[PDB]
């Protein structure tokens, strides 16, 4: 609250109904009320946007660009109010205007623009690169449908399309003046000054903002995405006949460019139509940074030529995954080409400007390009990769005197009956740094995938280890825990994380003990009840809530917990008049379609709760739930609920994880293995206050050498034995005795990720959970511990970091004056 | 001008260019500041729209849905204006922010939605409808693409899309919370209760309005059109797999029903793509208008049981040709198979709704449906068709017995080794009333083509000639033509154009006669500079400006007119020394693509223009200009400009001609035959106040009779026989002698508009124009005598007599008492 400016948004709301959407009150439905709240928030987010903007101009500081193929956002209303902290005006004044905000909130769809990870990670980034003051934008494209609805149908996974913009999105702003052509196909000439691509086929790029407010400091940066629009001629052009009607229709085929997100994480695709989303991405994007390189005080700028040599010291960019590689040789290729500098002027420049973030050493997921895919769409670009190439082992080539493997290992070009291009090379090779994203991840970069690498040039390589965005995972997500902390506190903590540590003072302080729990038990009454109305739950609210959330996959384990919660149903069916702790396993996440095991695994939870939630014998005590349609919203809903969070997957898999630090943050102890951040998580709140298990990745490389046999473990152990008995059977499948005879072979014959070999550790650090959760107030010390140890996975000291020791910019605290325009 | 209200105009421009298009003074372009002043104007039309809606609501009147899948409305921001009388405002208000309002109006691109006549004749009718008060909707289909943009490259029209909502369009309100399902394909089951239409694919029809606001009489009606879209799950639902991906992109197909608009005009085109669009029209419409029956006032209405007997008076639909004709089997197959009413009362109230217009006589027009196009994508159309026949058959059978060949005659299904369904024949049986739009058409209609029709029912038939709307057509495009007669008679005639007779009083007086050829003149040097601007012109402005703008058509006779002109030529080329009327003939209009001699026809005119243009002997004297892409504003610059208008259609062959009308009202005098209104046209002003030649109906058929022969007239005519062997021999295309054999095949041997036959006349008619033209104050006496006497052409007497005659209603001039909403 606080009264003028409640007056203002009432009456703002007010002229939105009316005037914006043209609605009655006797008319607006909860949808138009949720429209008119947005449009008044996006009012005081204008002046703002545009001053930074204008800000930037005039100011002329490096630009960071940060190129993602994803930006999950999730909903923005909340997020845009928290960070402009209008928050409770926005309650007051829809209080006396009588409509439950927290209802309008729900009707905003999420812009589900990723697929997990990745996504996620760059929607936390620009957050935090607005907080601190960075002159950066996110570039991307705006695909018409994100990532697909889930629907659960007879226990399997239904997609449906994302239609995410039916209704439409009030935080854009289309931009359709500033339009450029982005080419394929064609073929080179080289010819007199140098090469010239031509005859090639044209579609456009239209930019769309949206703008990015950073936490209270009057600044707003921009989302550029892309849209792909056809040409108004060819379209209907050449000698071009066939149809004018038909012409018109073929539209389409060019628009497709923009249709939809690629629904694969961690898995790459060699789809034509893929290729083109990178090459479009790039090629659009590049034009935007050059356009403002020199139109920038450089407006003037008159007589070097027009210079490149000062490039680097006014732009950034910076390669989420190798998806938008191809900025390499595009940068190559303008420069070059159409600013006909010589190649080393260029490349030299190119180095300075890029840099590469690695997210995974899971082989499938890398990008390798037939080449017969690039000869075709851009020829120009294999030209220059191919160029590079040379170069690039004229350099080891002199660095490993005879080292004809080195060579042939280096290669940005994989020659064995279908010649590819590995993207990875490409971007080590044109970029000044490379960074993993948790330090684990990073020294086993160095130690092997890119070990060659390392070894040529061991100064491009870093670690930046990712983080989370407090505002959306603390603040926006669990308000009663920011309260209870702020009372503490206060509030400086928002922006500086690291101050949770004041935190230890209360471990052992018991104001603090009683409300920390009861603000978890609030939010899990919250779930429960939540999962009833917009379901059929009945659910234990006094249980333990064990929650593992994410994409689902092999490397993830989910059939660890499966088997885990098994045998849990199996000790209870043996002596059921034995008590125990409760507990309400929860499972969800997304298959890529087409990834039939992941879909096999769902199956298989959803076949396990048919079983557990009907067994009378069990009662109260085991309840498996699959949690339909996890994205951000959900996330938003379930994590701060959450006691424990199995974090799980084969040590060396998972590059870093993120979902790692949102429970941590929001009190959930964690269940893992030492793989990603999580080393580091338990690192900082010591090992003691965490509940690691398993074997490490020195283990897994040992094991690996000895050759792994799941048979032994299936000899070795009873328990795990009678589950594939069970599973083998039709324990779980009546109707179908058969369906999972095929997760069996697989766990049997080839378990890439050896779940069986972790078995027994993970059953017992799980006793060990139920152990410390029979005494409330012992756990909720330890919970302490992980909260008050949470500040370093902040996305704040991650970007600081990234800012400083890649980008060469300095972060600010400092609030732009920014009010605004009054006469 | 005035004040305050400029005070709030500049205020709220400001608010608009800061919020809404988030742009500072420093960055707008004059498009930035168009869409600025348009949002303006369009916040001073909401509450009335608003109003003017929920006033229907609580006084339900019967409302009339005019059906049609053309709306050639043009640019709206003037209109809006002048309807809202904002003009001086707006221009003061954008004075002193500094703009040039005129040159912002420039910025709006044409919505357009429809061919020519047809469509423009529904957007004339929907201004006439809201100024007379009717609670009226337009239904329609919201095309991405309306009618190509005309381009002439070589000599030659190139069609490049009309990408009319790149930018945004500021007047609609998309209405996704109204989309409604529309049913494709499936199979009938007939059982028990009766008929059901069962695995049917479909798709959903999106609603966006737009207002309409009546002349300064507070009202604002709605246009309704339907944006195609598809099903969430389909689309990626059934067993249906075969690509997620490919499924997402899949969808085109779908939204394809919206895509473009076909662009032909008085052409029947048997597409499956054209049926599915006149089937989503009317399902969708249909369905608005049962939801608006039941939920008004009847919103209670209990008992009967839902009663429709009362359809008919509340409800009427005017079928805007035989296009949206599937409104009727689509009305029986919910009143019977989803109402359950028995076919009996249902086709009583069926008939008692619909009401059809009629367009044109040229068979090559008539759509005549392939039965097996139905039976596939509609087969309960089809079954409800063949029912409607038998039971029509049944009554001619009754009342002329035996009479054998009539029975066949009058099918709605003509068996002929392509069994076809004549949509006329459908839409006779099926509505109370039917409508020629011109005397002599509606005479004809009676006479011959539907003479069977008119014995068995003579009280359908009527004649309801067309009309135009004054608002549009004289005080938008003409502001000095309606000054100089508001000055005199003031202004109650821009709702009331009858009164423009008062006008005969100064036929003599000088004063009048001066003003009236000054602003011709103005007018004039207005047209003439834009030509040059906008393209390369050097227009003789002192030289009789002849003008022929209309699509280009055989029946046209843009051919005869194009005769006309190289005699002119040849004239000149022999007798140089000679003094002459200098004139300046434009001809411009669209060709549909495809219609191969419409094409060769405007190269004809260009290649008479390179020839003509260059020849010094010619001077001043004679220029051919081809106008390139007329459409609703172009018509608007030439209109106003012109001294002479070519309405040279054979008779018989124009239904009625509405370009006919706007060329009075501006001033033009009139050359043109005895066919469609400029019978009347003649009549009103009399025929010694317009150019009258050639045959008459009854001449072309006696010509017929006799059979055609051009041969007699090449022969009987040096003149004629010289512009032959001229196109003949390559005098108009050098480097292909041969280009235009191809009109002089048509011209000899089948000319189905008799060229030949009404050239002398037209000639020695032409002779006469230039004799008075030579006498500039008998050349305005005689104007003076048409604008005095176009009142009649009014589309408001035109509305007056629909409503009356068919719809059973009564216009007010009554104004809605409403400005709006403070507190
Ligand atoms: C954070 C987040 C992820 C990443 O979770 P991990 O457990 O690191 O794989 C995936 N999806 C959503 C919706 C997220 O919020
Ligand atoms: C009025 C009008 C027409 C109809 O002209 P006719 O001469 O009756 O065929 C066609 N096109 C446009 C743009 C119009 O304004």
């Amino acid at each position: 609250a606080g009264v003028e400016n409640v007056t203002e948004l009432k009456k703002n709301f007010n002229r939105h109904l009316h005037f914006t959407l043209v609605k009655d009150r006797n008319v607006a439905t909860p949808r138009d009320y949720y429209f008119a709240l947005a449009h008044t928030v996006r009012d005081h987010l204008v002046g703002r946007w545009i001053r930074t903007q204008q800000h930037y101009y005039e100011k002329d500081p490096k630009r960071i660009y940060y190129l993602s193929l994803e930006f999950y956002m999730g909903r923005t209303l909340q997020n845009t109010m928290v960070n402009l902290a209008l928050e409770n005006a926005c309650d007051e004044a829809t209080y006396q205007l009588g409509l439950d905000m927290e209802e309008l909130e729900e009707i905003e769809e999420d812009a589900g623009l990723g697929n997990g990870g990745l996504g996620r990670l760059a929607a936390c980034f620009l957050d935090s690169m607005a907080t601190l003051g960075l002159a950066a934008y996110g570039y991307g494209i705006r695909y018409e449908f994100g990532i697909f609805n889930q629907k659960i149908c007879g226990g399997w996974q239904m997609e449906e399309a994302d239609d995410w913009l039916r209704y439409g999105n009030p935080w854009e702003k289309a931009r359709p003046e500033f339009t450029l052509p982005v080419h394929f196909y064609g073929r080179v000439e080289h010819t007199s000054q140098g090469a010239k691509w031509v005859d090639t086929q044209v579609v456009l790029a239209m930019p769309y903002d949206t703008p990015v407010p950073g936490y209270r400091n009057n600044v707003v940066n921009t989302m550029r995405l892309w849209s792909a629009k056809a040409p108004n001629d060819f379209n209907l052009k050449d000698f071009n006949v066939g149809g004018y009607i038909q012409a018109v229709l073929d539209r389409n085929l060019a628009e497709n460019i923009s249709r939809v997100l690629y629904p694969n994480d961690n898995f790459f695709e060699g789809k034509e139509l893929r290729l083109k989303q990178e090459y479009f991405v790039v090629a659009a994007t590049l034009q935007d940074i050059i356009r403002r390189f020199k139109s920038s005080k450089f407006g003037c700028r008159d007589p070097v030529r027009t210079n490149f040599d000062a490039f680097p010291d006014k732009v950034a960019i910076q390669l989420n995954d190798t998806h938008p590689s191809l900025a390499i040789p595009e940068l190559m290729r303008v420069l070059v080409d159409l600013e006909r500098l010589d190649w080393d002027k260029a490349w030299e420049v190119t180095v300075k400007t890029c840099a590469y973030t690695n997210h995974t050493v899971i082989p499938e997921a890398l990008e390798r390009w037939p080449v017969h895919l690039l000869e075709t769409l851009l020829p120009r670009h294999l030209q220059i990769i191919y160029e590079i190439n040379q170069r690039f082992l004229n350099r080891v080539a002199a660095a490993f005197p005879g080292d004809v493997d080195r060579l042939r290992r280096m290669s940005l070009v994989e020659e064995g009956a279908v010649k590819r291009i590995n993207m990875a090379h490409l971007c080590i090779a044109g970029s000044h740094a490379v960074n993993g994203v948790a330090r684990i991840h990073s020294e086993i970069l160095k130690k092997t995938i890119f070990k060659d690498f390392y070894e040529l040039e061991p100064h491009k390589f870093q670690n930046k280890t990712n983080g989370i965005t407090p505002r959306r995972w603390l603040v926006l997500c669990n308000p009663g825990l920011a309260e209870i902390i702020a009372e503490r506190i206060g509030e400086e903590y928002i922006s500086d994380l690291d101050q949770l540590r004041k935190l230890l003072s209360y471990v052992d302080d018991e104001a603090f003990i009683r409300d920390v729990a009861k603000v978890k038990q609030e939010n899990k009454l919250k779930f429960a009840a939540y999962l009833e109305r917009e379901y059929k739950v009945h659910i234990n609210p006094n249980s333990l809530f064990d929650v593992q959330v994410k994409r689902i996959h092999e490397y993830k384990r989910q059939l660890l917990n499966c088997l885990h919660v098994i045998t849990l149903y199996n000790r209870i069916k043996k002596e059921p008049n034995k008590f125990v702790v409760p507990r309400t396993v929860m499972i969800g996440g997304k298959a890529a379609p087409g990834y039939h095991m992941a879909k096999m695994i769902i199956k298989l939870i959803t076949a396990i709760g048919d079983v557990v939630n009907h067994d009378p014998v069990v009662g109260d005590r085991l309840r498996v739930i699959f949690l339909e349609n996890y994205r951000v919203s959900l996330a938003e809903k379930v994590i701060p609920a959450a006691d424990l969070s199995e974090q799980i997957s084969t040590a060396g898999t998972e590059a870093s994880g993120t979902g790692n630090m949102k429970f941590m943050l929001n009190g959930a102890l964690t269940i893992g293995t030492m793989d990603g951040a999580n080393v580091e998580m338990a690192e900082e709140a010591g090992e003691e206050n965490f509940f690691i298990f398993g074997m490490r990745v020195e283990d897994v490389d040992r094991l690996d050498q000895r050759g792994y046999n799941a048979q032994e473990y299936y000899d070795r152990i009873p328990e795990l034995r009678q589950i594939i008995e069970q599973l083998s059977s039709g324990f779980f499948s009546p109707k179908q005795p058969d369906l999972f005879k095929d997760i069996v072979n697989m766990l049997m014959h080839h378990d890439r990720f050896k779940v069986f070999a972790d078995y027994e550790e993970y059953v017992k650090c799980q006793e060990r959970v139920s152990a410390l959760y029979k005494n409330p107030r012992e756990w909720t010390r330890m919970v302490i511990r992980n909260i008050a140890t949470s500040g370093k996975f902040s996305s704040d000291r991650t970007i600081a970091q990234y800012a400083r020791e890649i980008w060469g910019v300095e972060p600010s605290r400092q609030r732009l004056p920014a009010p605004d325009e009054k006469i």
